[PDB]
């Protein structure tokens, strides 16, 4: 009680009853479970991104607008099916639906476009079809590649080479789908931007009763590395034909978030099912409940104990900002970023505070959806003559969007993360600001 | 040997943090210990045949659930007879005989305020037919449990009452319900209709945590392997759900339509068995034991004091088993509440206690049938030897293993007070 | 490695003790301040210069002995010795002046009222108030200091059973506490003093307020050039307990080896500070420190967390009153807290907080406030390089505010030296 | 119930704390120690403490081990001091409530190899039946082997406590501890051989490693130095004694304080008073957790039984753990887990009864009844002897819970049973 008494008097007992805060203050994991409360409502914005596979059931512009409003952050295009012409039309429809909300950043929502490859088949390396599909991705400006059946580090180097010099900025998320991928996980993660636990093939390649071990291990190692991890396949499977999921399906979604997944995915549920929008809404509702139930006290302590010492100022500032946000129950951490890296380094410490990432790069704004708890804001104004004023305008842009979009209210504390000079790699400042 | 320390997720068990424990989980680290989470299979048209029941017992069914929401008393009495016939077909080999509990799951109160007249009749049927457990539907408060207990009468005092929590009131009045119940069932079917579907996992994890803290059995139920009612293999979400119920701390996992009416009853039991064994090896015992110890209050009860000493001793030597003599199952339950990795082999002469201890995780009941020796110390030794011989035959024990033996200072229940370190010869 | 770093990485306190190494040399500057009692043996300007060089941070004047004329001459000699090093601003060491009252004897005595008035007139920085037994005793001392002594720190001396029992109410209204073991060891059983000491140090560490361990720490050094094994152990254990300051009484006031006693406390404190198990200490201080909406409070925890992440050589903080440095000190960083201040009094008083190294800023003011802040930060860096705290390539954490004036600290910056 | 008053004594509010910092904050000067003093006191016998009458007062004050410093005196002088110790000890054999075994320890003069004088003094120790040797200036494992060889054919049961007095002993500590029965942190010479300001690091490290190895460790020299001439110690001296106990020392020592000082009895009384206070202030929650986590897994039934018995004693706040031991080993393995319950060791070996004083919290009871023909009856008689002695001495009352540790067959090395008994 003494460690929360003054803040309880100031913020109120009602504030400390919401978002599983009594369970968050527990001294043991067992006590944390015992304090979980179905009446404790989630307040924070949903931080785990939803990837929706785009197909016949979710192709139209009108349907895609509903999916964006329901919570879709990443549109996946499965190159195992369809054609280049079919997928290009789906991509154009996604972009049309996304841009229909570009009226003001107080209502704008960026959406990443991901290409999921067919894979190597019986062959041992990049398939000729994968080379053509990866070239298509670069030509159509995809943000992410979900590379199928990655079995070793040279597989991701081959994917990187097929993207050429013009696809240098595309994120490569390696899909682990077999025994070799699990066994060579460390070398694959080292050269990848992130990982997808592709449970469909994994559950056929290894005993079905061992998939949960591979999932928890890969999520834990990705959390330790500070790299995005996606949990995929059959999460809400029954929703392909039914309007409501099973008890095992809601449990699976909640447990993927509690495991530490940055993203959760919908495959047949959105590509061909009868309830694509309802499936997105269900993942959204479960993820908000599960994020509040995360035991941050042990998680943050373990992420600190395991993360090595760092002499990188972006990394040092990120841990200081997350520590400061927990100390004051900050509503948000506003960070200026060019490539998304400063937001990713904040996200790896799993703050409860939303990470509002203000960027001029449309691609970085789409790609940061891979990192849990990062809310991208695309800044469109031309640069101010004085760099310090251009920085301040970008911070104010995040404070006004947050104030008028629920995130922030007058009296809230926010942590602001900036650098000392223009350009990528110079984040080194953390500021505590009171919202007026 | 090095091979021993590579199996049963032992590298992940030695980790200094939960995060490093997850990072060390290995799909090639094979489970060695016997499956400790009990499987409850609901009886119906797909599982009533005496020959089909024999296959389900071999696959791992520990408790047979009779769902009184369907069928007459004549139907349930035939189910009881078929279950008992299949169980007793293995009684000719006492070292391998597996007791199977019979649980009666009530229809419930309906639009009524408390115990239905149908439940009063069904509960009296349960006592008359010797059921071991009652899964009481829609328990909303402590007086619902007292009413179930009263309907069982003086002849049903030994029947275990597991309260099913199926609505908001049951979740909110959980503490008072657990206090008077023998255990709890997280009845997710109705719970997921009574409260928002996205909140069920919070109610499940909370109730399992509180039951683990109280040392009382908790069952995770409904739609765990739902797709297996019509498909031979479950979905990725279903295997995950079963593994996570075990990781949460559930003593039992349940099958409903998967065994009552589906096309794969035996395979659904085999699937729960396979998943539970993998998930039990992945339990982070270092944190779990530490937290259970820290939260368990001080006690002046010798059974409770001996149990924590025996669990601490078992962890110190990597004991293959804790062999406990028990009359009511209580000494085995008090060992089980500390979640030892060592199997708790409970030797009992009570056929009912042998069936009921399946509610406690990691308790393997052995029904001892020999008449008592004239010298009490010799009768205790013969039972301990029966435990060792059954354990060797079933694969729990080998020569050279260390075992912890928990016994008492005089006959009758309530006098457990001794813990002994024994080398298997 | 140096500064007990293998013992610092240990996963348990037991393994930390097992890894302590007599060959692991201390590198960090000595964090625990030394209070030396000034008397016949340590009065001369030449002797005081050697005591400052040996490590004396606070000069204590015991008003139980001497006279106003005697103590005023001791104060003038301390100031003369301190100011003899002012010609080199990058290495100048401020020294606080503390007045220790005679006490109530058999409420606030008339002699204490006169002595407290003397302290205000002579510009003392701290009052060590004798025999504090309740909150109203502190209020009486505060009232006797009047309107001109509002800035003087009151450190309540706990010397009897009532002071121990009413500790919480005394700490609440005091700036800090002194565990006055001489009288405490007569007032309560001698074998219970260590319990009162460890409890008071723990509660002061929890409150983020300075605590002094005092009396008979190196007693045998009054006549002998080397202390006993129990005395070196006592000094090391007071530092390991969490004391912000350690004190010398007869050892410096009347003994034959005043300079050697200061040197011995300095040598032991440096060794003991490196042996502190920061992994458990920081985690416990962090877990127990309440949630806060005060930006100075929030910035301090962020800065200490950042310093541990990069093994920062120092945390450079700008402070008017010393408060921003005190809030960093309460988390016990391994990094030195270099406090750059224009207030000569705050520079002297900040010696009460463990690990705070005060730098008195005497350079011309900049016209642009941002440029003025930058030059005070570069002054912290140049003084740090000269004193051995910093080297080129080191990382430092810089803590500053958004606007001039006290109470506005809200910024933490990661800076690479040179 | 035990009552709220029970939970206010022996620093029990500080014992329940969830952090070490909270534990310190909850220490209470009004919380009185109830348990018997568990840290043995070693007193150096010299001119000021040699007489039978003075030795009787020192035994009553709390002396458990009599140290004879072979750096001074002679064989004749030390033999007379030993005879006086034995006469003073045996003067209490007519009262079970007052009788207490007292170990006799020989501290060598010290050293190329073992000195000629040390060979003769070690032979004197064997001939006079000493229990312990405090071996001066041990620098390496071969120094311990030389002392062991010198203990001739009749003295292999004598305990060798290696004194660490210089840089080489500190640096070769692990190899020395491996072959020694225990260690003495000999701070006098250590504070001359290494910088004085580093002695506390060597002390804390050696105590921690001995606690980890489950071997006795003695903190020695200048603990109450001023009491050689003054009736009361300094604030630094009481602090030093309390901190040696909090560090984890099994024994604390008095040298000039008892050998030649003006207040030998008062110095013993002061160490007794401080140790009792400091033992109650030990943070058992973290200590037991860390001893468990660091101690490797074991297939030795005595070690497995010991941890189970200590866990059981903490669970019920057992007044005592009664253990049957012939060599002292079963009591030593209980002691290494630092139970708050007193370890009452029932033995037929007079030497083991004296030597177990080296292990913190072991209260030896020498049993001299003739053996019963039925072994189970002889075991029950010794268990009841421990219970009746415990009731007589104030350790136990009817209604208390005790833990009893025995083995399954006679002879040393078979401990494998732990029982929970209600005192009737
Ligand atoms: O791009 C698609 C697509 C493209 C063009 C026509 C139909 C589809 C389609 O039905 C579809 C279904 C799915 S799907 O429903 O997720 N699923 C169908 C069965 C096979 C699964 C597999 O790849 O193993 C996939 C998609 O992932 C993608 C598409
Ligand atoms: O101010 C002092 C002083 C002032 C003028 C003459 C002599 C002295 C002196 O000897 C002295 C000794 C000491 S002292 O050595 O610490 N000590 C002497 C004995 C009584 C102790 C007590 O107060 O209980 C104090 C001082 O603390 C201060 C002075
Ligand atoms: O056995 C003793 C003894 C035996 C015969 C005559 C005198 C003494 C004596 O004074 C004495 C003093 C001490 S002592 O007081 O501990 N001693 C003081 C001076 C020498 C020191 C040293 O050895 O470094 C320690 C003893 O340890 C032992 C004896
Ligand atoms: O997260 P990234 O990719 O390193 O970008 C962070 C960068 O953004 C800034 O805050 C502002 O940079 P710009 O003015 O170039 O947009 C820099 O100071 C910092 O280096
Ligand atoms: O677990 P419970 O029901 O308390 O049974 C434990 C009892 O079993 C025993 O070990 C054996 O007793 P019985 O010979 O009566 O079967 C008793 O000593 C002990 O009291
Ligand atoms: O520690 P204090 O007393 O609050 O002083 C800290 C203050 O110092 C500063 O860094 C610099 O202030 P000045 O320019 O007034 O000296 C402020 O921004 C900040 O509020
Ligand atoms: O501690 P030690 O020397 O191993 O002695 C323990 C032995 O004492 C006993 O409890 C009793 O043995 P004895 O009857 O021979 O004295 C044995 O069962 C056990 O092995
Ligand atoms: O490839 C996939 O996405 C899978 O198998 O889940
Ligand atoms: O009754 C049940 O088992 C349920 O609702 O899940
Ligand atoms: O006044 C003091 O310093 C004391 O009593 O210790
Ligand atoms: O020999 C000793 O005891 C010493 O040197 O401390
Ligand atoms: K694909
Ligand atoms: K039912
Ligand atoms: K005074
Ligand atoms: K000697
Ligand atoms: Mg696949
Ligand atoms: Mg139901
Ligand atoms: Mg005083
Ligand atoms: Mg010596």
């Amino acid at each position: 009680r003494a460690d929360v008494a003054q803040l309880t008097q100031e913020l109120g007992t009602a504030f400390f009853q919401q978002q599983q805060l009594p369970a968050a203050m527990a001294d043991t994991f067992l006590e944390h479970l015992c304090l979980l409360d179905i009446d404790s409502e989630p307040v924070a914005a949903r931080s785990t991104s939803i990837i929706a596979t785009i197909g016949p059931a979710s192709r139209s512009v009108e349907r895609l607008k509903e999916m964006i409003k329901a919570g879709m952050n990443i549109a996946r295009l499965n190159f195992s099916h369809g054609s280049h012409e079919y997928h290009a039309e789906s991509i154009a429809n996604v972009r049309e639906a996304v841009e229909s909300f570009a009226g003001s950043p107080l209502s704008y929502r960026p959406v990443a476009i991901a290409l999921d490859t067919k894979g190597p088949g019986s062959g041992p390396g990049l398939s000729e079809q994968d080379v053509r599909d990866l070239r298509f991705g670069v030509e159509h400006g995809v943000d992410i590649v979900f590379a199928s059946f990655v079995r070793k580090a040279s597989d991701v180097a081959a994917v990187r080479a097929a993207l050429g010099p013009e696809g240098h900025g595309i994120k490569i998320i390696s899909k682990i789908e077999n025994h070799e991928g699990v066994k060579r996980f460390d070398e694959i993660l080292e050269v990848s931007d992130g990982i997808m636990v592709a449970r469909g093939d994994l559950g056929i390649e290894i005993p079905a009763e061992k998939v949960f071990l591979a999932q928890k291990m890969m999520i834990g190692r990705c959390n330790l590395a500070g790299k995005p991890v996606v949990c995929a396949t059959q999460m809400l499977e029954s929703m392909i034909t039914k309007p409501r999921p099973t008890r095992a399906e809601t449990s699976d979604v909640a447990n993927a978030v509690l495991d530490g997944a940055d993203c959760i995915m919908l495959s047949g549920e959105t590509a061909k099912g009868n309830f694509p929008v309802e499936a997105v809404k269900m993942q959204h509702a479960i993820a908000r409940e599960a994020e509040a139930a995360v035991y941050h006290r042990q998680l943050f302590e373990e992420l600190r104990r395991a993360a090595p010492l760092s002499r990188d100022p972006t990394e040092v500032t990120a841990i200081g900002a997350v520590e400061a946000a927990f100390k004051c129950c900050a509503a948000a951490i506003i960070v200026l970023t060019t490539t998304g890296r400063s937001a990713q380094l904040l996200s790896r410490y799993r703050p409860r505070a939303a990470v509002i990432a203000v960027t001029r790069s449309a691609q970085a704004a789409r790609q940061v959806h891979l990192c849990r708890g990062v809310f991208p804001l695309l800044y469109r104004e031309p640069p101010e003559a004085i760099w310090a004023d251009d920085v301040d305008r970008r911070v104010q842009f995040g404070i006004e969007s947050g104030k008028l979009r629920g995130f922030l209210r007058v009296g809230d504390l926010v942590i602001v993360v900036t650098g000392w000079r223009p350009g990528s790699g110079y984040t080194n400042i953390m500021r505590v600001l009171s919202i007026s």
